[PDB]
């Protein structure tokens, strides 16, 4: 039984009345922007590899106005969101940036502002609203600081590439979360295509849109409902240590090495970091291949470079946790299941599996079965990236 | 000196000005679309090859309001659009299509609607613009076909992907312009970003967005302000040649055909055939390489290839003509240069060169002195595709 996602049109009708309630008159601008589920390439992108996404038709929307005194004033209804859920601050100026603060959720709002490339801003009233479940790794962040971005884009026009937008995100991410995420959300967030998972080549920045336009092939997220203390903590650990074995081998990146030339330097790195560089580099060529597999339809080979992946993670990259691995597990026992993984950071958050259509509603009957917490289910097809919904 | 190019809030002012006369208030919708160059790979996207193209910041943009009346009003300000400028018809029913007729621009609004794959389509009055050449060979009838396509969905949302608007524009060609054309035209009004090059597999409908992102080089386009009588005439018999060699070589298209097979099997085919299938399959191979060159950033190469693409054209393919030549040969006479070529269908319309951007004053003074007629320049950057824009 998979979520019902709430269609674009329920989310702007909410945004909108939450609008008129706080602020006293009817928004002028409104924008979109999805998450996302990885589909293979995890823990790739701060390393120069290669992933492959997809945009969700789970989204953030926002809906505000200009104002003429230089003052941003947002509210959210997410439920999830951390308290205040209201909140103002000045414009950054010339005089005075803006810091990292709280409530946390804002805090992806305020480094976009920070960050946004075109002047002048003006002040605006927002409301944002979101389907996508609060840091239960389907890039809700994301969803919002592209969000954001593309509704300043309607205050102020910029003038760079799709890039330079998720580089924005990015930047927010990393000064106004303590975040050091690679381009991976941001990026699908702002270039996806209904019926199109995305290669993205985090080295050279290309893109290209492989097909999902078959009826009988369904991709299943599962969230564990689980979000363990590590987020904050462990992903910058392992961001420090790839890049630590990169500049040991006189690499720029692990992208850069390939798994003979690491195992011929073993004596050159920790034991530890041995490991984590061996997940990255196998990672990064299991994605290329997949990327190959899914073009020529053949799922059985995506689904088994699914399950090296996830196995790898959990082994080398230490980065899963009992609860994925047993819904990795659950999945895979079920006819019709090609594979199944963790997808987006780790320490909960969902897998993804590739299955036969048909197959869909007995893996959701038998995960939730053979999974001790309470798991949720989306249904999920490749979506749009950001756009402008004209009121 | 470059002609200056209308930026889109220009553009949007005219049109929302003939729309405000013509109809008798503002206009509620509005959309744009861009035209193209082609850097190489050209007359390969019908055989099912590799294209290389890019939109240009040169663009048509229509404004309209949806009507209760079930008629279709037209206007256009395009001032070599051959009369008359302002019509009116019915919308099609079951029992009744719209068909080909006069004028020539409106027969690609018409196939547009014709063939639009939702329902049901109201009425509507819109007035369209452009700054892109009219049949200046780059792709005003795509551009004005997707921006029609953009605005009908924004009438009544569309459900298919991408590709599927750009073949239902590409339909609308046939069968209203009487125009055989590929998928290239359509495609890249739809899916250009600013910033990128999009490499385009016409068997597969695989694209790849490769950034452009050297600002010490340049994009020069001429044109030679000729267009002989051959884009009605000589393409049609350029296709059913190439058709007619691959069945002769038991192949389903030139694309499954290598150059070496090719070489080895001159006497299955005409002369002339053959010919024309050495410059298909060989500019395939170009195609391919030049994407190689661009991602490595090697100009050099890639305008070598430039230059062998037009030998081939001229020589093998028969669809150069004197002033194109001879505006390919003042360019490569340049310093600074990199390479030249005829781009588009052929017989007139433009060159494309690639530059140093320094260079591009000498060039321009250089080609026009050289010149037997009257070049116009552009300096266009790789552009968006289409999109809205709220009104
Ligand atoms: C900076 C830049 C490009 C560009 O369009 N940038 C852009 C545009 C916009 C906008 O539309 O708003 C916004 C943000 N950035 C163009 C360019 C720039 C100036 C005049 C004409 C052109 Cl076409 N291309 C290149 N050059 C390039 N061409 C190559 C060819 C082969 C190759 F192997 C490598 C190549 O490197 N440099
Ligand atoms: C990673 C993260 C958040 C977080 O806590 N980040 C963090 C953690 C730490 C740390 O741990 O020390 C330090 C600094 N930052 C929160 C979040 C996550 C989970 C529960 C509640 C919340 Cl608030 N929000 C989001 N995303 C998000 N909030 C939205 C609200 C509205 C909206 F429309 C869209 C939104 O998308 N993602
Ligand atoms: C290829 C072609 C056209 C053409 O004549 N096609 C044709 C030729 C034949 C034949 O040869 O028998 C038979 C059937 N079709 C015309 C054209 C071409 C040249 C001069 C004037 C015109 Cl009108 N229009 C366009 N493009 C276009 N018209 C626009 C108008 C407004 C607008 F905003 C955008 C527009 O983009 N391109
Ligand atoms: O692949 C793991 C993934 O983890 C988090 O989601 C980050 O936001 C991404 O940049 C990426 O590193
Ligand atoms: O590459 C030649 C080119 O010629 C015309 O522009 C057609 O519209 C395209 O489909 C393509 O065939
Ligand atoms: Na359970
Ligand atoms: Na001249």
């Amino acid at each position: 039984a998979a979520l019902r996602q709430p269609q674009v049109a329920e989310l702007l009708a909410e945004a909108r009345r939450a609008f008129r309630e706080e602020f006293g008159a009817e928004p002028e601008l409104a924008v979109s922007a999805p998450g996302r589920v990885n589909l293979i390439g995890e823990h790739t992108d701060y390393n120069q590899g290669l992933v492959l996404p997809m945009a969700l038709e789970l989204m953030t929307v926002l809906v505000g106005s200009p104002r003429k005194d230089g003052l941003v004033s947002l509210l959210t209804t997410s439920e999830g969101a951390d308290e205040p859920q209201r909140l103002q601050f000045p414009l950054p100026t010339a005089q005075r940036s803006l810091e990292p603060g709280t409530p946390r959720w804002a805090n992806y709002v305020k480094g976009v502002i920070q960050y946004y490339p075109a002047a002048p801003l003006p002040g605006f009233s927002a409301v944002v609203v979101s389907s996508v479940p609060l840091g239960g790794g389907l890039s809700s962040s994301a969803s919002l600081e592209v969000a954001t971005y593309t509704f300043l884009q309607q205050l102020c026009p910029d003038s760079g590439t799709i890039a330079a937008r998720a580089q924005v995100c990015q930047q927010a991410e990393h000064s106004f979360a303590g975040m050091p995420c690679g381009i991976m959300d941001q990026f699908i967030s702002l270039m996806g295509q209904k019926g199109h998972a995305l290669l993205i080549d985090c080295r050279s920045l290309e893109t290209s849109l492989v097909p999902l336009s078959d009826p009988k092939l369904a991709v299943l997220i599962t969230n564990s409902n689980v979000r363990h203390s590590l987020a904050s903590s462990e992903y910058p650990v392992r961001r420090r240590q790839c890049e630590e074995v990169a500049r040991a081998l006189g690499a720029a990146s692990l992208r850069e090495v390939q798994l003979e030339e690491l195992e011929a330097a073993r004596d050159l790195v920790s034991k530890e970091g041995f490991r984590r560089a061996r997940h990255v580099v196998g990672e990064i060529r299991r994605t290329a291949q997949a990327a190959a597999a899914l073009r020529r339809g053949d799922y059985r080979a995506f689904g088994r470079l699914m399950v090296e992946s996830h196995r790898s993670l959990r082994d080398d990259y230490e980065v899963s946790c009992p609860e994925l691995d047993q819904l990795v597990e659950a999945a895979l026992a079920v006819p019709g299941v090609y594979g199944s993984r963790m997808t987006g950071g780790g320490f909960g958050g969902c897998t993804v599996t590739l299955l036969e259509a048909s197959a869909a509603p007995h893996a959701m009957r038998h995960i939730q079965e053979h999974y001790g917490g309470t798991a949720t289910f989306y249904l999920s097809q490749a979506a749009d990236g950001a756009k402008v919904l004209c009121l």
